[PDB]
């Protein structure tokens, strides 16, 4: 949680992300972390992770190069890939 938090901002960090934005993405790494602890690696997680990108992206025009740095951060692979 409040890992997850740190993880999120590191890579905010990186892309200078401040103000109002940040939210979007503290949002979506929580969602991320909270799936990968309730399902482990596989294709459901997967499932979860390329749906949240694409909802994330319509709903809010989250920057996609982002998305995928979070994800890395948080599952230790960009698209979602744990063994």
């Amino acid at each position: 949680f409040t890992a997850v938090a740190e993880q999120v901002s590191a890579v905010l960090s990186q892309y200078g992300i401040t103000g109002p934005n940040r939210a979007i993405y503290q949002g979506f790494g929580l969602k991320v972390a909270r799936a990968l602890n309730r399902l482990g690696g596989g294709p459901a997680l997967v499932n979860m992770i390329n749906g949240l990108k694409a909802y994330y992206i319509s709903a809010f025009n989250a920057n996609p190069t982002v998305l995928d740095a979070v994800t890395d951060i948080i599952t230790g692979s960009p698209t979602g890939y744990v063994s």
